[PDB]
């Protein structure tokens, strides 16, 4: 993996494990969301980082508020697939990253991804909204021009998830994470949330359906020692709505919407 | 990836990932464990296998894990790359060997290393069978004719008995269900999600202050995706020793038993 020319975005080759793969002998979208994962860290390494030297003096941290995933093609184990990422500033808000999954045979694009991040104190968990000084430090590094992976004006990326109402349709209960789950920080990976959500899609609709679109809101952090109970209700291609929540109180962790195609 | 010169063995080397490292900044054993088992599927690839043979496919029999013995010197960290060498071994009727070297690729010294038995089973009844004459044949053109192990010390913890765990455990971890994710591509529950679940058991403390040297895991019985399990871990000792359980939460059936050693840092 390597920066591009210009170096405003970085391109990796990944090769699909045999581990890494599902049921219909091509890569899961837990895989797929953690090559993304990876590819974002080796691009934050490559220009010296997604902590700045500004934000660790203050105990400053980027956090995941949105992520939205479309898949065209799921690549087999086997397989190639060259993800291209890059980083820009959204003002004030925060920080958006957008990937572009692509074939390395045929070089046709296979899937495209988009997620928002936000400033949060690490110690206080405190929003903070994108201050002056820290913001010139990695605009350096972003595309100046807008590079939109999903440009069409009022499209499926930013649109405003609804809570789910119970009764949930469907429903997987009692989920913990286990060190696997973890982090180098001892934190809930951000891609357990995705296999969690997953949970209470009916295995029928699994088998008979392939995965096209997932949005899925990061509202709070689950820790080590919390237990999530996952939701789903059908809301039509088949869409549902999702919803993940503490075991006991019923906070509210995240939420989302997921679009499955027939086979 | 490709075979060695003799086409005896196969080498690959791969690049430790972000969300592949533990608290440590080195790469977890079940990573370890992951790239044995991606190591050992293109070595079975790469010498046409799917890793049943003709004779096996037409008979429904396939290879199943009856042990697996790992023990690492050094781990990866974020970043480094890691050269695996892997090759299978006649055991006769008993069974296949396959074996594994973890090398370090930028100075050669050997990180790691690792040892499993595989026996010959009915895909459908699940029963146990000795291998036959015929099957043997097939496979023994891929294997060094010589004997060849990663272990092979007069004395080695590879081939030592594992006993039962008696209740009261000392510790445990509770309600332990499989995901989609703890799945392979045939809807069984992945070999390394068992390891996941007997180092569950172990206190958080002893993870923080020691490194994991040794892991012998034996199996049992298969856990199936709608099944729930119970981890079990009592000490048995610088260094710690621990005795493992996995049994299922209800009726209690065993479906693996193992023992780890930890090193002080
Ligand atoms: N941001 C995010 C959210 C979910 C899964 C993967 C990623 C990549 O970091
Ligand atoms: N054999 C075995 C056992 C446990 C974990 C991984 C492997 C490799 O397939």
């Amino acid at each position: 993996g390597s920066l591009t020319e210009d170096g405003l975005s970085y391109k990796e080759k990944f090769v699909v494990r045999s581990y890494e793969v599902g049921s219909n002998k091509t890569a899961t979208v837990e895989t797929i969301a953690n090559l993304l994962q990876e590819v974002g860290c080796n691009h934050a390494q490559s220009v010296g980082f997604a902590t700045t030297t500004t934000m660790r003096k203050l105990h400053l941290i980027w956090v995941t508020a949105r992520m939205h995933i479309e898949i065209y093609k799921y690549p087999a184990w086997g397989d190639v697939v060259e993800i291209e990422t890059w980083c820009q500033s959204e003002g004030r808000i925060g920080t958006r990253r957008d990937w572009i999954l692509k074939d390395s045979v045929t070089g046709e694009v296979t899937g495209r991804a988009t997620s928002k991040w936000v400033m949060m104190n690490q110690d206080t968990r405190r929003l903070q909204k994108v201050s002056d000084d820290v913001r010139d430090e990695y605009l350096v590094f972003c595309p100046q021009e807008p590079r939109l992976a999903f440009p069409e004006e009022n499209n499926r990326s930013l649109k405003k998830i609804p809570k789910l109402e119970d009764p949930a349709q469907y429903s997987m209960i009692g989920l913990k994470p286990r060190r696997a789950d973890l982090d180098m920080n001892q934190h809930v990976n951000n891609v357990t949330y995705i296999g969690w959500v997953l949970e209470s899609i009916p295995q029928e609709i699994v088998d008979t359906h392939e995965l096209q679109v997932i949005t899925l809101d990061y509202r709070r952090e689950c820790q080590q020692d919390d237990v999530v109970d996952s939701l789903t209700t059908t809301t039509s291609d088949s869409q549902f709505l999702h919803l993940l929540r503490l075991s006991g109180d019923g906070q509210e962790i995240n939420r989302g919407t997921t679009l499955w195609r027939k086979k």
